[PDB]
């Protein structure tokens, strides 16, 4: 979950 959200932005 915390890497989907740093790939995101
Ligand atoms: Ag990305
Ligand atoms: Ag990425
Ligand atoms: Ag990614």
């Amino acid at each position: 979950l915390a890497a989907s959200l740093a790939c995101a932005l």
